[PDB]
């Protein structure tokens, strides 16, 4: 059918689901709308509208009841401060760096991150109890058939430049998180990975109908970038954070 003329301007590599937000590359725009409480017995933890519904889908997928608290959400700059000061002094230089983002490089103040914790009276707010058994692990598995991935492995540590967090969930949207899942990739292998994909060339990512789904990479222009999309399509389009846009595609 007919195709379609999107123009972006280059300051919407900074915006959607696929921000890269880690130590190298700071959020630039702290205006995230359409915050929500993730959850009527949680009305202080915030977080982007779709996402808040996704998590409760995966909740109600695997009956989580109210084993499963969200401990935090979306966090504002004062916020993030206040945490890794508070940290600074309550545990030390060494700790806070590895396991508390630095001011403007959390992916909590994106709105698309939480923190999750079996439902105890005893919960740490920087490290929540997120095991890999049971109803946590039941979650962790059915995330990325959801749009979540867990963004801090172990294995990573050295890329993500922070340590493993068996607790923090990160929302990149379908099918992204079930590519990572499959590929093992955190979030900087798979902002590299997607970078392979030109629109001539693009990756193809397909279950069993369900639907064929299409994703590519376009490098930003200094000024306006153009992109094409077919008008017989579902799509989303976000920017990575860095350098360009990626683009998904429902045939
Ligand atoms: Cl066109
Ligand atoms: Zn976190």
């Amino acid at each position: 059918g007919m195709m379609k003329t999107i123009e972006l301007e280059k300051e919407e590599i900074y915006c959607g689901n696929l921000l890269l937000v880690n130590k190298n590359y700071p959020l630039r725009d702290n205006n995230v709308k359409g915050l929500v409480p993730a959850d009527i017995r949680f009305p202080n933890i915030l977080m982007k509208r779709d996402v808040a519904n996704v998590l409760q889908l995966i909740f109600e997928k695997i009956s989580a009841g109210n084993s499963i608290v969200p401990v935090s959400g979306y966090r504002s700059l004062e916020e993030q401060t206040a945490i890794y000061d508070g940290s600074l002094k309550d545990n030390g230089e060494d700790f806070t760096r590895k396991y508390v983002a630095l001011p403007n490089h959390s992916e909590h103040q994106t709105g698309l991150a939480i923190d999750l914790g079996l439902n105890k009276k005893d919960i740490d707010f920087i490290r929540p109890d997120f095991p890999y058994d049971g109803i946590c692990d039941e979650f962790r598995r059915a995330a990325p058939d959801y749009g979540f991935t867990q963004r801090y492995a172990r294995d990573k540590e050295e890329i993500t430049g922070i340590s493993h967090e068996p607790w923090h969930f990160r929302y990149v949207g379908y099918p992204h998180s079930k590519i990572m899942q499959e590929n093992g990739f955190s979030l900087e292998e798979y902002t590299q990975f997607i970078k392979a994909y030109l629109e001539d060339n693009k990756y193809l990512f397909e279950q069993a109908h369900r639907a064929e789904i299409e994703i590519y990479y376009v490098p930003a222009k200094d000024d306006k970038t153009l992109i094409k999309i077919p008008e017989n399509c579902v799509y989303q389009i976000s920017g990575n954070n860095i350098d360009g846009f990626v683009v998904t595609i429902w045939r």
